[PDB]
């Protein structure tokens, strides 16, 4: 079941992440942005490994040629102490849960892992990542907040954020790809990118806040290149709701607890 | 004032959780910690990607010597030293060596060649020369020692474009390659299949201690076309290499050794 791996936070792939996202890059020893661990602990396989979509070959959980399409649709975190530029880090990893819903378009796969994440010994952050399998497929308006930021996506910024994250899913790049096979109108943004960015937005807006506690969940897939905002609000003190939506509704919300 | 000759440094680590990603988009073996870095490998390395806000349409960093034309990768020469370690830290000197524009009949052309020397522990490990083309858009295959059949898709472009955080759209964007550039589909990158050239020649002399290795482009090879890489040699401690399918030669090169 558990699996422990480790990396080096190392400062040549942080200058990449940084400069997709536009932001300087922290010097060793400082601290590592949120969510911008996700760069890290990549364990590729090679080709004959990987699946038609481009992720890992699927496994046992799913039958055999499943056609189902992939998505990353939303998790947790939990921070305790931020990861540190230039440091090593080991990540113990376990499926916490699998289990069968009844979606809008038929059944989909809910798979829940979980990740613990440490560094000289002490966990700096735990994570859950849910990753949905459902079959080719009117959200909440864009509410009012107390800071947004307005964002143009483009396929170069997808294509980079992939790459940072060394991610092989086609449908953030493939452009016949995610449409023709998928059935999707175009690339998608992916969601932990624009998880990134509403919290980064709320940081922004909030820059003593000290970050506890970050859901997020999507709603529905953003395309490539449709103009959208990142938002949100304060609840309460140590509160906020975030959330990332255009026109047509919001794709994603979140929620944040911070001291 | 003088382009040429303006040297810069810039400074990396051959971290490992990097050589996996290179490794798995080739699918070879990871070297280990302070092992060498495979031949042209060390292209993964030294990036210093400009943010968004300073990229041009074509996903590279902007023009300052400006504009509409087509950029490419349009040959190399590398002379090896001694292999650069993974896990080394690593320093490369650059600089630009020549600069040519000639206003023909079908348009301006710019050609630009850069000069990349590798430190590595206070030795040259690697000297590189990097010859570049602006250009308005736009053999058979012969017998030989050794030849390995490959087949081009999407993951592997994008993976290699992601190793050398390599934004220029023309090897992911399949929109962009053939209305904005007017190729027939996703280029591969030339440094791509020059490292499985070098790296087939590689393969079928084991023993061969590599000096140099030259590459020039012919023409754009196109996902997902397959077709393979191969050589022969020609005389003691040299070969050549080259790259196509039936349509023809998409790249040869040239390898001394000993």
């Amino acid at each position: 079941r558990q699996e422990e791996t480790h990396d080096q936070l190392s400062r040549n792939l942080v200058k990449r992440i940084a400069a997709t996202f536009g932001e300087l890059t922290p010097a060793h020893g400082e601290a590592l942005p949120p969510l911008w661990h996700w760069a890290f602990f990549q364990d590729p396989v090679e080709a004959a490994g990987l699946g038609v979509d481009g992720h890992p070959a699927r496994g046992g959980f799913l039958p055999p040629a499943d056609d189902r399409n992939r998505m990353w649709a939303g998790g947790r975190l939990e921070f305790h102490q931020p990861l540190r530029v230039g440091g090593e880090a080991s990540r113990t990893s376990t499926i916490l849960r699998v289990e069968e819903k009844h979606g809008r378009s038929g059944a989909l796969l809910f798979v829940t892992l979980r990740h613990d994440y440490r560094q000289d010994g002490q966990l700096a952050l735990s994570e859950e990542h849910d990753i949905v399998y459902r079959e080719p497929t009117g959200t909440e308006a864009l509410p009012e907040g107390d800071w947004r930021e307005a964002l143009e996506p483009d396929p170069v910024l997808l294509f980079r954020y992939s790459a940072v994250t060394f991610n092989g899913h086609r449908i953030h790049y493939d452009w016949p790809y995610v449409t023709d096979a998928e059935g999707y109108p175009g690339l998608v943004v992916h969601g932990p990118l624009i998880a990134t960015l509403a919290l980064r937005a709320f940081c922004r807006a909030n820059p003593q806040a000290r970050l506890r506690r970050f859901a997020y969940r999507g709603l529905r897939p953003l395309i490539c290149p449709e103009p959208f905002e990142v938002g949100g609000r304060l609840l309460a003190a140590g509160k906020a709701e975030v959330w990332v939506g255009n026109g047509a509704g919001l794709a994603q919300r979140g929620d944040v607890e911070f001291d």
